């Protein structure tokens, strides 16, 4: 009740919160624990991430700071959480640091993603790795350093630094070797990262894979893509 309050004020009226307003619970922040006390969390990132851009203050040694409690923070959570600190650090990235975690990291597990099909399931951990590849790419641009990424040609072979149509791709045969709610799982967030640029979202390859699904009338499927 006291943070439904809190929210509120977050998301409009923003520009009213002092550096002790965060600076205070920011080492409070960490706290994090593993059972239904966890999922006040997802009250807490969220107006975290509602007052950071223009009510930043922070200070340029604790921005440097800042991520390292997070990227210890992001290892087993509830699929809800995961919603909001992407669109957080990945906001946050430009912030502080380069285009190199949001690039080393997503390039190793872009191959431990390929260690994922081509592994065991883990349909409970895979998911892990085959929402938050787009969950990166959906609110955070790719249209970077991607040299290393083409010198990752060798399975994303066709065109360009457009690595969506052909994550698209990686993806789009991806739907019919699968079986269940492993199709859905990767039916949502094909259509995530392609939210981003819609210009894809006319093109041939994933309308046919709209056409394809559409005749399968499958309630589960034809449900999450509305």
């Amino acid at each position: 009740e006291i943070m439904s309050t809190l929210f509120v004020f977050s998301r409009a009226f923003p520009f009213l919160f002092d550096l002790s307003y965060l600076h205070l619970l920011k080492p409070y922040l960490r706290s994090a624990s593993t059972i239904e006390e966890q999922r006040f969390l997802y009250y807490v990132v969220a107006i975290f991430r509602q007052v950071l851009p223009f009510q930043k203050e922070i200070s340029e040694s604790f921005l440097r700071s800042l991520e390292s409690v997070l990227l210890q923070r992001l290892t087993k959570a509830g699929t809800a959480t995961l919603m909001e600190i992407v669109p957080c650090l990945c906001s946050l990235f430009t912030r502080l640091n380069d285009y190199e975690r949001l690039k080393k990291i997503v390039v190793s597990c872009l191959k431990s993603l390929e260690e994922a099909r081509h592994s065991e399931n883990n349909f409970q951990k895979m998911v892990r790795l085959i929402d938050l590849i787009g969950l990166f790419s959906r609110y955070g641009d790719l249209n970077r350093i991607n040299d290393d990424w083409k010198h990752s040609l060798d399975f994303i072979s066709p065109e360009c630094d457009d690595a969506y149509v052909i994550l698209l791709g990686y993806f789009q045969k991806l739907l019919k070797d699968a079986k269940g709610q492993l199709r859905i799982h990767i039916i949502d967030n094909m259509s995530r990262i392609c939210l981003r640029e819609t210009s894809l979202f006319i093109s041939p390859l994933m309308l046919s894979t709209l056409d394809m699904i559409i005749a399968e009338n499958n309630v589960n499927e034809v449900s999450v893509l509305f």
